[PDB]
């Protein structure tokens, strides 16, 4: 079994910039997810070797993890604050997705997800 290489967090070629709205969403919107009780499955790429999930990447086409996230914000991979935003869509969306609804994991995406939505509810006005 085999799992794909990760999303990139470097490219030379992409442009880039540093924005106050990114630096609030490394600052508190992956500062407060990372530190919660229930980040810990989604710090790191999702290894589906070990955990015995061979179907995971074959119905799991964009993955993404907090990992991932955090090295782009540090690596200042972004353009925009939207682009940041979707990579955390969507590995929320990526659990609904491959899970059942009241799995664990899917509780703990649930309550990750109430956390970032109340926080990008204050991202600061783009100056
Ligand atoms: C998001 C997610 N993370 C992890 C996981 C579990 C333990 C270790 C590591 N690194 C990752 C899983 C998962 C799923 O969606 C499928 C359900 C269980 C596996």
């Amino acid at each position: 079994s085999m799992n794909p290489p990760p999303p990139e967090t470097s490219n030379p070629n992409k442009p880039k910039r540093q924005t106050n709205q990114l630096q609030y969403l490394l600052r508190v919107v992956l500062k407060t997810l990372w530190k919660h009780q229930f980040a810990w499955p989604f710090q790191q790429p999702v290894d589906a070797v070990k955990l015995n999930l061979p179907d995971y990447y074959k119905i799991i086409k964009t993955p993404m993890d907090m990992g991932t996230i955090k090295k782009r914000l540090e690596n200042n991979y972004y353009w925009n604050a939207q682009e940041c935003i979707q990579d955390f869509n969507t590995m929320f969306t990526n659990c609904y997705i491959y899970n059942k609804p009241g799995d664990d994991i899917v509780l703990m995406a649930e309550a990750l997800e109430k956390l970032f939505l109340q926080k990008i509810n204050e991202l600061p006005t783009e100056e």
